[PDB]
């Protein structure tokens, strides 16, 4: 157990409301800052120990091997991805960052201590809103997302603004609290975490713990 937990993410939304942008975007920035890439698991092929890997549209019964999986994954446990198939050797899985989507409003695992061991792994848990000005038939408008903001906005985690950074066309809402960040803001939280987990005072911690 002397892995360091990656950070997770997960997104609840609707098929049209840009949950696979938003983890792209969202994976993207934090990856940048630990000069890697995201990799979007296949539901191991091409994984490369990249810093972020996305789960795009979870399913909300996950059964008994998604679960263990994903509990893998997202602990201190050395964890060697299952390669053996692939005829590819074993390596170390070593991301920092895991982020999820689904369209279910709650995943229900098939035990409720799977179902505690998934939420203890979720460390934000999130939901979508699309700004309705942004949303026509359900769908986001990319073209009207994706254009860049005037000088109102200075974003911290992208070079340049559009709605979708700054939280005019989406929005992401603590499930918890209900405290509201833009996407922009989310990358500040969830890097700030990553920062918490590996600092000095926090591993020197868990001596005494
Ligand atoms: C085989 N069952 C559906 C595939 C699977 O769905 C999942 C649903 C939930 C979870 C968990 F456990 F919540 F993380 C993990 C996986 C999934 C979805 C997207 C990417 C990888 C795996
Ligand atoms: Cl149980
Ligand atoms: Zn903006």
């Amino acid at each position: 157990k002397c892995r360091i937990e990656p950070v997770c993410l997960l997104l609840h939304g609707s098929p049209g409301a840009g949950k696979s942008v938003a983890t792209n975007l969202i994976g993207r920035s934090l990856a940048e800052k630990l000069n890697s890439s995201v990799y979007s698991l296949p539901p191991f092929d091409g994984y490369k120990q990249q810093a972020v890997v996305i789960m795009d549209d979870l399913c909300q019964n996950p059964d008994g091997k998604d679960v263990s999986l994903f509990c893998q994954m997202v602990s201190s446990v050395d964890f060697v991805p299952p390669m053996a198939a692939l005829e590819e050797k074993g390596i170390l899985f070593t991301s920092p960052f895991v982020l999820a989507s689904t369209n279910a409003g709650s995943i229900n695992a098939p035990t409720v201590s799977d179902s505690r061991a998934l939420a203890r792994r979720f460390h934000f848990d999130m939901n979508i809103e699309v700004i309705s000005m942004y949303s026509q038939n359900g769908k986001i408008n990319m073209p009207m997302s994706v254009k860049t903001c005037d000088d109102e906005c200075c974003p911290v985690n992208f070079k340049k603004c559009c709605p979708l950074v700054c939280g005019k066309a989406i929005q992401f809402i603590d499930r918890r609290t209900q405290v509201r960040y833009s996407l922009d803001m989310l990358v500040t939280e969830m890097f700030r975490e990553y920062n918490h987990r590996h600092s000095v005072g926090t591993t020197l911690e868990a001596l005494f713990q």
